[PDB]
């Protein structure tokens, strides 16, 4: 229905909210584009599925996103590839570590304060009815 549509969108307007506001802080820039294979030329092939805020936002304009909780997978993924493809003792991946850490505490806090659950519950009832 419409106001289906118009829940999605509002889940959209959400989570694009939430994305920016990852974006912008300077913890996070490495987490902002995708890997450079110059650069990093064994990242494609350690990590099997990469994740970056900037594909976030093309997926939710891409409407992949039916639920927060799609989202958060997603988070989780950034988060997870940097620790796995960072984790030795030494201090650039410790602070890798710590920055993937941060990210993922943040987007849960900020989901935890301002995504209101009855709304998700929503988006997840629509979601198994399609
Ligand atoms: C689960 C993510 C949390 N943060 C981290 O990874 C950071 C940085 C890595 C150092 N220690 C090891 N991870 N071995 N660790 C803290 C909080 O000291
Ligand atoms: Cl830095």
């Amino acid at each position: 229905s419409m106001q289906e549509e118009d829940t999605f969108r509002e889940l959209r307007i959400f989570l694009r909210n939430v994305t920016h506001r990852l974006a912008i802080d300077k913890r996070f820039r490495v987490f902002t584009k995708p890997v450079d294979p110059d650069e990093v030329p064994d990242y494609v092939t350690v990590i099997k599925q990469p994740m970056d805020l900037s594909s976030v936002i093309s997926k939710i304009d891409l409407h992949k996103y039916l639920t927060v909780k799609d989202y958060l997978r997603d988070i989780d993924l950034i988060c997870s590839n940097a620790l796995e493809y960072n984790p030795d003792r030494d201090p650039g991946d410790r602070l890798i570590r710590h920055r993937a850490c941060a990210l993922r505490d943040t987007a849960y806090a900020i989901i935890k304060e301002e995504l209101d659950e009855d709304f998700e519950q929503l988006c997840e009832e629509i979601q198994e009815s399609r």
